[PDB]
């Protein structure tokens, strides 16, 4: 007997009921445009895949970010320059102006709206209460979009998540793990950052959905009102689960096995353990406990489940009373 099947909770058959070239990212003709529209001004970065620079966009003189790429799979462009192209004019949800190809090196890149971000290092440190409830409801409103037209981001993090606090402007970038969710697909595991996977990731649970995104929410919600960057600091993708199984416990680990039938990895029987779930009090103290509130640990506590199917909702996360005083001040 193989893993018990699983189906998301919600927006399951999004994508059956759009029409095929909606999904079928494989088929995507690929708009280029002119190289010379965009004048490169200096290096923002490196990506794994990408060359990141500040450009000015010549036509109408304004800011742009290009992201070179470096040799990728013709089909991951395809799928990042899809997934971007249907969530456009969403919620919080970065911008992709342009995809262009050097005329000699014939190397392709993609050109975004700038956000003049401020380093979450240096920003994270001096964020209020107010300031993590407003940016962890933004971030809700670009994953309740991007779930409801059938994605999961697959890489939800401080580094994909731009913020330009002068102007209180949020945006989650960085689609090239983004996937379309199909009810029955088994993923791939070997997504996401170490520090921010998903119980599902580590223990190799294939059919995962767009609540893989709300564990990444989790970890962050804890860094922020814990000040603990990262909260779960594993050494490699086994440690990682100990980390977790040290907090929320051993004992909702087994059951979340034994629920899905899942065959656990060697490795862990030695270095799991036996351990309690921890009260989150014990991660409370002097230079954090302004940003910590029994509404802040009621809503990370339903974030933070082992069971993906038991995970709050990007919606049902909106609707929780941490939010309350966001909700009533949009009004
Ligand atoms: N899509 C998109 C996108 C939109 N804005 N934006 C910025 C950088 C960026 N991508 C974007 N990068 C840079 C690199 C790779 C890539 C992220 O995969 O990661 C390094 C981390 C960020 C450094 O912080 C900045 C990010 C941006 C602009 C500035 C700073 N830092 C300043 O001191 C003022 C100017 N904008």
């Amino acid at each position: 007997s193989g893993p018990v099947p699983s189906r998301a909770r919600v927006y399951t058959d999004v994508n059956t009921h759009r029409p095929r070239e909606y999904w079928d990212y494989e088929s995507h003709v690929v708009e280029w445009g002119n190289q010379d529209d965009y004048q490169l001004v200096r290096k923002l970065g490196r990506g794994k895949y990408s060359e990141v620079f500040e450009a000015i966009n010549i036509t109408n003189n304004e800011k742009v970010v290009v992201k070179i790429l470096k040799p990728v799979k013709k089909k991951k462009i395809k799928r990042e320059i899809k997934i971007l192209e249907n969530l456009r004019g969403g919620p919080n949800i970065i911008t992709l102006a342009d995809i262009v190809k050097d005329p000699v090196s014939r190397t392709p890149a993609l050109v975004f709206e700038h956000v003049n971000n401020t380093d979450f290092k240096q920003l994270y440190q001096t964020l209020t209460d107010y300031d993590i409830r407003f940016y962890m409801y933004e971030i809700l409103k670009a994953l309740d979009y991007c779930h409801s037209m059938g994605i999961m981001h697959r890489d939800v993090k401080p580094h994909n998540v731009m913020i330009d606090h002068e102007h209180r402007k949020l945006r989650l970038i960085d689609w090239g793990l983004a996937e379309f969710y199909h009810p029955g697909q088994e993923y791939n595991v070997r997504v996401a950052s170490r520090y921010f996977k998903g119980p599902e990731l580590l223990v190799d649970y294939q059919m995962y959905d767009y609540s893989l995104d709300m564990w990444s929410l989790g970890c962050m919600l804890a860094s922020m009102i814990f000040r603990k960057e990262p909260f779960f600091h594993g050494h490699d993708n086994y440690d990682q689960l100990v980390r977790i199984a040290k907090v929320l416990g051993t004992e909702d680990l087994y059951d979340y096995i034994d629920k899905y039938n899942i065959e656990l990895d060697p490795r862990f029987n030695d270095i799991l353990g036996r351990h309690s779930r921890k009260r989150w009090e014990r991660f409370v103290h002097s230079e954090n406990q302004h940003l910590v509130s029994p509404e802040a640990l009621d809503f990370l506590d339903k974030l933070l489940r082992y069971d993906h199917q038991s995970r709050l909702t990007a919606r049902e996360a909106m609707e929780h009373p941490y939010f309350y005083t966001v909700v009533k001040d949009q009004a």
